[PDB]
This record gives structure tokens, C-alpha cells and sequence, in this order.
């Protein structure tokens, strides 16, 4: 039972757990924004005129504009498969080095009866090709994600372009309608307002936790060593699960709190929206205005999300290159030693 | 056998998942079909018998912006080409097999025991079986498509109108008489609430279809560990348990969904009965209602028809990859047979 192996294991546990928590939080936020959009919140409670852009939607629009709007997404999409294909090329060249050595090794075997005493290159390259298949898998998974991310984008593009238009053009595209006249400073609107600001602190807090989880750095090597130095054996599992609780248990606690705080807030939001629905218009034009406002909140969310995604994508791809360039060097160094001992 | 236990365990899971999803779809299709048959909610939005009811006009918004009748025309016309493409690949594949097998047969005639390699008919037994099975899938698809085209040719007329602008759509819905005393009556109130409930039910189903589909628990690892630990064990009884643990909470909600609709439809009929008393016993009203109804059938048919073609299209493209691999396998085999032997 080796130390190196046991550390690899621990670091996987810790990676898993962090990555699981972060995905729990992001999955939930997407869902919270999801529900608001389906309810025209916060837009509805800001729409006193019924012929101007609700402020929240305006803030959202400005924001998109501060981030280069549809140009940003376009350029990022334009260059992703190019980074993708650069990685493919290095892996192929990696695997080609091994296939070229092996071909000559085998040709040598067919010519030289007595080569049976030497182990064939075929065997030498087993772990390398195994690593190789794992890279083809990561790359193919990347392409598929890339596919949907594009599919999704192309369906949302037009509304995001609307969201980017100068404020006058923007306001001229939201059908005007009758205000809900009653809302203006009522009990349900005051309620929804605070409920909505609290849910906003839950979302905004979830970025601190994410950073807190990712920056916990603990020296596990010294404990694995200490244990070994003492009992003469390493129980990797019980040891890691113990220290992981100790160091992340506080933060994972908070995650489940954050998740449950959303669940109840979202529940109370639904109830207060019911009573707020009682004073809203069902003119044909009130529906037109509502559809368009909902499209705009959804459009923003997708923008933030497509912009998040593509950025993790290009960073991932870039840091993938460094990783494959080492693999190649390694393949090349193994082939060169093979080719050269004799 | 490990491979044989795993497949079964997975099949049992697909059943639970798919049969749940089926129950939703049929339930929603049924509800819509009942709402249409009673001209709701159009009836309770239709005060002046000379305007297009909001909800019908709104359904009309969806159709026009979904591409209208053009979108359904392209998809339906190219599905038979998509299916014809796939036949050709399967026929090339088997034809390669046929060529080589004829040459093999002839070589065993000329030379007898001086031609000792496995006969090609024996070698190609599972391939021709693959082919046969592919053929079954393509024949089923072709037949299921005829069923879609025929139904659609008998629908399209009404779907045509829905795509027209408001003015021209209205001049196809005859006039009847204003409904002066209905909007705000208690009967209409109770009904409007009933329909609002039923709207929340079929809505929350989408949230369950997704939740059902996108459960990503690794219940196969747990199983394969059990198969490591013990020898021969009770796989079926185990499956029952592990699925109740994972999917149990959702099947519960699914039945709670169906019961809720069961009862809501019951009350709606009761309310409609009472509604069919303040409304007209007019020839003219019967003829307006008749169109209203068909316009709602049309929208429901549009939606379901597009979803079907999109899904029919997706799988015929996917059937292609599958067939290319099978053709490449048939070309690789036939090549070795010519070359390596």
C-alpha cells in the first residue's frame, strides 16, 4: 500500500466533494432564476407605467452591453472548436509516435527470429494508449457539450440581441399595456420585494462559499506520513474521510443550509405571487407585454450562463494543452529510450 | 453471468422511467382532448360573438412563430428521404456479403477439402441477423410514418387558418350573439378556477418528466458490487428496492398528479353542464362553437405533430451512424476474406 497512491486517492476525494458542492449550488441558482423568469419577477412588481422598461430589465440590459453583448459570445464560439482541434492534433501526434516505433519493432520481429527474448514495444506502450483513450474520451465529451451549448445559444440569440438594443429601441419593442393599478405600494408587493431581496442574498452568498471551498489548502501528506510512521500501515479511506469532514464539514454544512433557504423562499414566493396575480391585467396586450418581458429575463440568464460556460471551456482547453504537451514529451522520451538501448 | 444480470437491471429501470413518462403524456393528451370537446377555455373568453377569443389568438401566436405550416411541411417531406437513405446503406452492406459468399461457395465447388476456411454462410449468420433486425426497425418506422402523414393530411385544413393574421382568422369563425351576463357569474368563476388548477397540474408535469429523465445516480455500481460480494443473488427483488429508494418519491408525485387531474376534470364537466344552460341554443352558436373547438384541436395537433417529427427526424439521423458502422464492419470483413486468408 503506497503513499503516492494514497495521496492521489485523497486528492480525488477532495476534488470530487468540492466539485459536487459547486455543481449543487450552480444547479440550484439556475433553477431559482428559472422560477423567477417563469413568474415575471422581479419585472412585474417594478412595472408601474406599463409603457417603460422595468428597472431590473434595464440593469440587465446595461450589464449585457458592458460585456460586449452579442460580440462576446460570437467570438468565443468562433474560436472554441479551434482550441479543441489543436488539442486533438497533439494527441494524434502523440499516439502516432508510438505507432511508428511499434511498426518498426514488429517489422524487426518478423525479420529477426531471435527477437522473442526481448519484450515487444506493443507491451511497453499499454499504459500510454490507456491514457490516450482517456484523453479521446475527455475530448469527445467536450465536443458534445460544445454541441448543445451552440444549439441552446442559437435559439436564444435573437432575444439577447433585443436585450442589447439602445434603451429607446428596447422600450419600443416591449408592447405597452394597462398597468396593474393597485400594486403600487401594497402589502403583497412589499412582501415579494423583501422575499426577493433575501433570495438575492442566498444567490450572492453562494459565490463566497464557492471561493471558500476552492481555497481550503490543507497539508494531508504530513498526516498520511504520521499515521504510517506510527501504526506501520495506511488506512487511506478512514483517514481521508476524517480530515475531509474536519476541514470541509463547516462549508458543506452551509451549502445544505443555502440550498434549503432557497427551497422555502421559493415556496413563499409562489404563495405571494398567487395573491399578486389577483390584481394583474388579462387584456390581450397585457399578455403580449408579459411574454416579452419574460423572454428578456430568460435571455439575460442564458447570456450569463453561456458566458460562464464558454469561459470555463477556453480555460479548460488551454490548461488541457499544457497537459497533452507533457504526455507527448513522455511518449517521445519512452520511444527514444526504447529505440536507443538495444 | 454478469453481462446478463446488468442488462436486466437496466431494463427494469428503463421501464419504471419510461412508463412514468408515458402516463404523463397520455394524461395530458387526454385533458387537452376534453378541454377541446367542451370548447374551453374559449367559451369563457368569448363575450362578443364576433371576435377571436384571446386564448385561440394566443395559440395562433405560437403556431405562426413556430414557423407555421412550413415547418411541418419540410420535416414531413424529408423524413421519407431520411428513411430511403438508410435503406440504401443496409442494402449496400448486405450486397457486399452476398458478393463474397458467392465466390466462397464457388471455391468449395472447384476445390473441396482443399478449401478449408469457415464457410461464408456460417461466418455471416449473425450479420444477416443484424440486417434482418435493422429491416424490422425500418419497416416499423415507415408504417408509423404513413400513420402520421395520413392523420396530418386530414388535419392540415384547420391548422392552415390558425396561421393567418387576426383579421383574416376571425372572418372564418362565424358570429353568434354577445354573452352579456356570463363573465363574472359564479358558475363561470368556479370553472375559471378549476381550469387554473388544471393548468398548474399539467405544468408541474414538465418538472417531473425532467426530474424523472435526468436522475443521474450510479445504481449500476452498487449492483455490480453486490454481484462481486455474493454469487447468485435475487436481482429482481433487489431491483424493486433500489428503485423505490431512488424513484419512489417521484412515482408518488406522478400518481398524485393523475388523481388531481382525475378529480378536476370531474368537476369541470359538472361546471360545463351548468354553463351549457346560460349559453345559446342557437344554430348559429352551434356553428361558431364547432369551429372554436376544431381550432383548439388543431393547435393541440400541431404541437404533438411537431414533437413527433422532431423526434422521428432525430432518430433516423441517428440510425444512420449505426448503419454506417455496420456497413464499415461488413466492408472490413469482406476485405479480410479477400485479402488476408
Amino acid at each position: 500500500v503506497s503513499v503516492q497512491q494514497s495521496l492521489a486517492a485523497y486528492n480525488q476525494r477532495k476534488a470530487d466533494l468540492v466539485n459536487r458542492s459547486i455543481a449543487q449550488m450552480r444547479e440550484a441558482t439556475t433553477l431559482a432564476n428559472g422560477v423567477l423568469a417563469s413568474l415575471n419577477l422581479p419585472a412585474a412588481i417594478e412595472d408601474v407605467s406599463g409603457d417603460t422598461v422595468p428597472q431590473s430589465i434595464l440593469t440587465k440590459s446595461r450589464s449585457v452591453i458592458e460585456q460586449g453583448g452579442i460580440q462576446t459570445v460570437d467570438q468565443l464560439i468562433k474560436e472554441l472548436p479551434e482550441l479543441l482541434q489543436r488539442n486533438r492534433e497533439i494527441l494524434d501526434e502523440s499516439l502516432r509516435l508510438l505507432d511508428e516505433e511499434e511498426a518498426t519493432d514488429n517489422d524487426l520481429r518478423a525479420k529477426f527470429k531471435e527477437r522473442w527474448q526481448r519484450t515487444p514495444s506493443n507491451e511497453l506502450y499499454k499504459p500510454l494508449r490507456a491514457e490516450g483513450t482517456n484523453f479521446r474520451t475527455v475530448l469527445d465529451k467536450a465536443v458534445q457539450a460544445d454541441g448543445q451549448v451552440k444549439e441552446c445559444y442559437q435559439s436564444h440569440r435573437d432575444t439577447i440581441v433585443l436585450l442589447c438594443k439602445p434603451e429607446p429601441e428596447l422600450n419600443a419593442a416591449i408592447p405597452s399595456a394597462n398597468p396593474a393599478k393597485t400594486m403600487q405600494g401594497s402589502e403583497v408587493v412589499n412582501v415579494l420585494k423583501s422575499l426577493l431581496s433575501n433570495l438575492d442574498e442566498v444567490k450572492k452568498e453562494r459565490e463566497g462559499l464557492e471561493n471558500d471551498l476552492k481555497s481550503v489548502n490543507f497539508d494531508m501528506t504530513s498526516k498520511f506520513l504520521t499515521a504510517l510512521a506510527q501504526d506501520g500501515v495506511i488506512n487511506e479511506e478512514a483517514l481521508s474521510v476524517t480530515e475531509l469532514d474536519r476541514v470541509y464539514g463547516g462549508l458543506t454544512t452551509k451549502v445544505q443550509e443555502s440550498l434549503k433557504k432557497q427551497e422555502g423562499l421559493l415556496k413563499n414566493i409562489q404563495v405571494s405571487h398567487q395573491e399578486f396575480s389577483k390584481m394583474k391585467q388579462s387584456n390581450n396586450e397585457a399578455n403580449l407585454r408579459e411574454e416579452v418581458l419574460k423572454n428578456l429575463a430568460t435571455a439575460y440568464d442564458n447570456f450569463v450562463e453561456l458566458v460562464a460556460n464558454l469561459k470555463e471551456g477556453t480555460k479548460f482547453y488551454n490548461e488541457l494543452t499544457e497537459i497533452l504537451v507533457r504526455f507527448q514529451n513522455k511518449c517521445s522520451d519512452i520511444v527514444f529510450a526504447r529505440k536507443t538501448e538495444r
